[PDB]
């Protein structure tokens, strides 16, 4: 069981947002 | 460390929405 | 160290609505 | 015991839209 982190950078600019886009995060300290 | 972590960075663009992104991190920390 | 490490440094510059891209980032420690 | 560090740099600018980039990456420190 370890320490967890997420930290993402996401600067996305559609000029014409119809947009497909999937973003997920699974982030496990161990529960 | 005993740990996990995720550094992602992006800078996306794109004019018209019409384009596909897909994105599944995952991170488990157990050591 | 111990357990496990992830980087990305993403620069994605394509205006046209047409860009396929998928991304699947996975960093295990285990018990 | 067991460590392990991914890293990449993605660079793309297409000017007809085209490009298809599927990109999994584990990685795989401990079992």
């Amino acid at each position: 069981m370890g320490a967890t982190a997420v930290s993402e950078w996401t600067e996305y600019k559609t000029a014409d947002g119809k947009t497909f886009y999937y973003n997920n995060r699974t982030l496990e300290s161990t529960w």
